[PDB]
């Protein structure tokens, strides 16, 4: 688990104008992240548009990422589905491709009990056969509202080695750090990263790292040097970008920046996501140039 | 839409001890519903555990139900998935198997714009090729919170013949009816059926109809005849049953009652749903006996 | 408390352009409700703008209404404040003025424990010295979310004789009735009144009854006779009005209609409520005329 | 924005003053004077009087004025004084605003009016009417979605805090993206962090101070957090926040206001540690921990 500490980009999954997987742009996105000095990749997550892909499509992506990056950076495979059995098939494939860790969102849509959530995690942990599990918590999207004691139980299940904390409650962040001094604890909301680190997170997983992951590692560095102004200046610049991405749609906006940075051929998300509003293309192109000249 | 008015049971998907589709019990459940005098079946919806099934499993159930019941009662295929493309495949298949209509839940998990929801429905309607669309609204589960104006636009899309209203807001039920005098409008919450018809619904789609559909037909008849005491008494008996099912877990409780009714071989839902707590089996066995005495 | 069953108008408190109480319009509005055939008045509730008045103002209104109506119709005094001691002073004043019952909204703003709520009601009941209590439940405004079990404990407290159920959940409406066969159970949402009565309510307390209370009485009649069609027509007509009142602002729209019916001199609510938008006045004026013609 | 510049002197760490009561639940005046002096000696920059913490919403206007008057007698000119004058009623809030001016307060404040749904424009007029009655005292807009039920957008918050006469925001919200957004839009705005359990994180996000209820019993820790961060000493800032949160953990279990009043009782400041009904008493079993906490706090602050 300890080697899982770090700044991990939640990888986007490129598609073509036919909505098919674009494998050439995936390979390029993987190499691009590595060149920015990212610690690892979180593959097939919410950011990866997991839940509009087939299991087969998810596996193909996991396989290719592993081909490109195994041994060079850490690789966490998000294998979560609503189904335990579907989640187990993806866990076993992650193991076969040599991933360092697996991950699963709290199963969603149907109300499940906390005990059913634990057994779900237990099954996936077994099928991962030695890979540590990152319990993925995102109430805003999943509608699963765990109490702190429930969170505490999840993180001490045999084989759990990390929590992806996609929550803006930095009180809870602090309570988790205080209860589990050694837990790998990822900040999930990009736009509060600096504050999340201050509250007790030791790293993060985020969609925006795909295009400015060096800024987030600047924040970890700046904070560790004790340089608050630089930490704040960097968070502020991240949030200027995040404002625009929320206006445009986050995933399709990030893909569009990556298109102008010559990485992703076609910046589409799968339907029912629609295309970026074309009036936002200048801002997005300019941001691309800004970021390209910056690093 | 006209001939789509009525009481339609939200079909459960039966599974064998290995959590595979139990074909024999499925066919048994279809006929058993028909023998209760239901107007139709709503196949592959939430109640049918669609969201823990693959597209081919969902197709297999649709085909078998068409075999058992095409031309004897009305058949509606819930083909909704998060992905538009996935929902399109299921729609094309429902057409091939000879279904009367298609239906789709508002795509969930990722937040989609309302126009995005509109295109999603347009695309599924094209792929259904003549089959009317039943728009399926369930804020509680889907997390999508439509305004009345947005509901009005959706239900007037070319090819929409109906709205499944799984909401407890009976002001909105009446408003919808007032705006659309001829819309087929299905009450979705079993425990307000009587009240929902009074507010403007002209039928229902429900999970608990699988074991007591004749009660819901009895509520329709009684209200039709100005027979209010009888309506209230039937709704009360339905709610005594619904109290218990909410305690046991609704899908698995229903399947367990059907197991004591000699319809379902193994009353399990798919993981992560767990089993029924052993302490409730006496109560559910009692219930089975009572409903068999009845009729 | 069988004698408290019925359709009670939630009395508006008239004000002048200086924002002081208008006692001449208050007296006129009381007689107007009595002439309309109403069963009682609910005085100084939410509709009565209690929470922008002092205790002395609230007492001045309770006194005037008792002078005007005691012995002619039933009188319920809403005495609730956030403070228990303040609510007791009002409960004592209501007893002195010869009210038939007291009522208190679940105390708000500060989160209080359920037991803290129960003691609150006990103390008010004591100060009321023999006047039955109407527990006033309105989650949407109060922010207090009681479970069914908690509701059951409140309604069986010694000295409670009724429940004002301002909730859209008609399943809970049925469950409360089923548990408490003799409880006086008031429907709080005017726009689901017919459906509320069907689910188990035996009456109502409502703001819109001030201008068309005879319609709600017609709904009770129609449903006692099994005339569902008239009940629906009346509820639909109530809801056309409620749609407009929601656009104009409800209390002030009601007060404006009353101004055109020559009952209220000045149709203002207290600041921070603003005035009705003048573009609505032709509609409010036509409504007044329509309702005056109907009788 | 000129009203923001003029309120620059309001930046700081301000305790949300509790209101002590006697055995009959009337104002305990001796204890209030003690509590006020006790806050001053901790090195607190100021007091926020008659807010949620002060149990305003179970007091009459006359009781709120009495508290305002007494606190001014005790602290005027020595530390900054902000008067929470907010009621649901605009006119009630205006009376309290005028009184606060008469007693020499440095600023007024009003929670967004609650219970009834008001439009945004109706909110703006409410603040404007109260600003008029404050007669030159700057306004601190007090935002607390959790308790108020009022859910303002960022654009609406931007408009509120730039109304003429406004010079500060009390932001009792745990959304630190919005904290940063407010700071970036309003470089000179006084911006108080409202949730004690995230103070250090709120400051990092853009707050330039805080208003809180736990400052009554450990305000020097929050000053310690401000100093640690100014110097770039992250370890000291984190250790102080951690200790504040161990204390907040306990108070959430006991009840926050009554738990604070009890600690202060064991610190010899408050005579009777009750809140007003329908608040109930602290559970007997928590008294050992609360005395223990009082002892630890008097130790570390010698
Ligand atoms: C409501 C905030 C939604 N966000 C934050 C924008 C960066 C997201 O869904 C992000 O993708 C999340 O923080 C993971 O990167
Ligand atoms: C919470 C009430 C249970 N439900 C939902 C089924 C999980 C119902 O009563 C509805 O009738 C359901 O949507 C389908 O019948
Ligand atoms: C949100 C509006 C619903 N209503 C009914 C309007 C007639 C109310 O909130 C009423 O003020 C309430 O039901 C009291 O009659
Ligand atoms: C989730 C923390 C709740 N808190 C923090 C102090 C215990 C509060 O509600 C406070 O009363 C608020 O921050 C004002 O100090």
């Amino acid at each position: 688990a300890t080697n899982l500490r770090g700044v991990m980009a939640a990888l986007l999954t490129p598609f073509d104008q036919q909505q098919a997987l674009d494998k050439a742009s995936l390979r390029r996105l993987v190499q691009f992240n590595i060149q920015q000095g990212i610690d690892g990749l979180y593959v097939g997550g919410s950011t990866g548009e997991a839940f509009v892909q087939s299991l087969s499509e998810r596996e193909q992506v996991l396989e290719i990422v592993a081909e490109e990056a195994k041994g060079k950076i850490k690789l966490i495979a998000h294998v979560g589905c609503v189904s335990t059995a579907e989640s187990q098939q993806l866990a076993a494939s992650a193991k076969r491709y040599g991933f360092d860790a697996v991950s699963a969102v709290t199963p969603f849509y149907y109300p499940f009990s906390f005990e059913e959530h634990c057994d779900h995690y237990r099954a996936i942990i077994d099928s991962a056969d030695g890979l540590p599990m990152v319990v993925y918590n995102i109430p805003a999207l999943s509608g699963v509202k765990l109490t702190l004691d429930q969170i505490n139980t999840l993180v001490t299940l045999p084989g759990v080695g990390a929590l992806k904390q996609t929550s803006g409650d930095l009180y809870q962040m602090e309570q988790i750090r205080r209860e589990h001094p050694d837990l790998v604890l990822y900040n999930g909301y990009d736009n509060i990263f600096a504050s999340g680190l201050l509250a007790g997170a030791d790293g993060g997983i985020g969609s925006t790292y795909n295009i400015m992951g060096w800024r987030y590692q600047g924040i970890v560095k700046a904070l560790k040097e004790g340089d608050i102004q630089t930490a704040q200046k960097l968070q502020t610049e991240c949030n200027k970008v995040i404002d625009l991405l929320i206006k445009t749609g986050v995933f399709r906006g990030l893909k569009t920046v990556l298109h102008y940075m010559d990485v992703v051929s076609v910046p589409l998300c799968r339907k029912p996501f629609g295309p970026v509003d074309e009036k936002y293309l200048p801002e997005l192109k300019a941001l691309a140039q800004q970021l390209m000249q910056e690093r």
